[PDB]
């Protein structure tokens, strides 16, 4: 679609509208970084690993009734990439698409003396999410409220069906910096369950996956535009 002609409630500009440019806030040495097949696979791998693990009723969290295996979405990734060119985590841009009406978004920031390889930037984001296992609770799962839990909680939403990420790195303030942004097909909704509870893992899947045995397969007809 032409994002300039896809409106959104609130009437904010769409992140995809117009020609790409680096924000002045990126300083004068920004570079958008291509996430290659190996990177995309790793992101998916870790997201699906944690979903499968939580789905079994791990970490004291409830068993998940219908948690689907997540796929990579090129459109979401393209919008995430465009977002990173602003070098700012939170903005008020719209980022809706025709298939995904209210995409979720995570932003991972890095600042350090040296710039890590792309794989280390991804590992750092994963670690951050993983460490949130000490913050998330059965209560949060039953009734979403946003230490931090946003990143891990979005990864295990059973409304989420797809993810796509992008990355820009730059130099400012005597530091190497990065912004890794991941857009998801859905968002958690304040006051609603992160995922639906089951007595057994995938007890409500039309079909369970053979690889991530506690999740629904990739063809599970989950509507990402509905909440719990
Ligand atoms: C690029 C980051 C994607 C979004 C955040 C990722 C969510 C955390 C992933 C953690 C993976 C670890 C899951 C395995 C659970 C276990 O074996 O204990
Ligand atoms: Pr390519």
């Amino acid at each position: 679609v032409n994002y300039c002609r896809l409106p959104c409630r609130g009437d904010n500009y769409h992140v995809g509208c117009g020609e790409p440019a680096y924000a002045q806030e990126c300083g004068q040495s920004p570079r958008t970084r291509e996430l290659l097949k190996e990177h995309r696979n790793e992101i998916l791998s870790k997201i699906n690993d944690v979903r499968d693990h939580v789905a079994k009723g791990s970490w004291g969290l409830p068993v998940a009734a219908r948690m689907k295996v997540v796929v990579w979405d090129a459109e979401l990734a393209g919008l995430a990439k465009r977002h990173t060119k602003g070098c700012v985590g939170e903005t008020h841009a719209c980022r809706n698409t025709e298939r995904f009406w209210l995409p979720g978004q995570l932003n991972f920031k890095y600042s350090g003396d040296k710039l890590p390889r792309i794989k280390e930037l991804i590992d750092d984001a994963v670690k951050k999410g993983h460490l949130q296992k000490h913050n998330i609770t059965r209560e949060i799962i039953e009734n979403y409220r946003e230490g931090d839990v946003k990143e891990l909680a979005l990864a295990i939403s059973d409304r989420v069906t797809a993810v796509g990420c992008g990355l820009t790195t730059w130099e400012d303030g005597a530091k190497a910096r990065a912004l890794l942004t991941c857009n998801f097909s859905s968002q958690n909704t304040r006051g609603r369950p992160v995922y639906k509870i089951g007595n057994s893992p995938g007890e409500k899947c039309i079909e369970k996956d053979e690889t991530y045995k506690n999740l629904c397969s990739a063809t599970e007809p989950i509507d990402p535009n509905k909440s719990n």
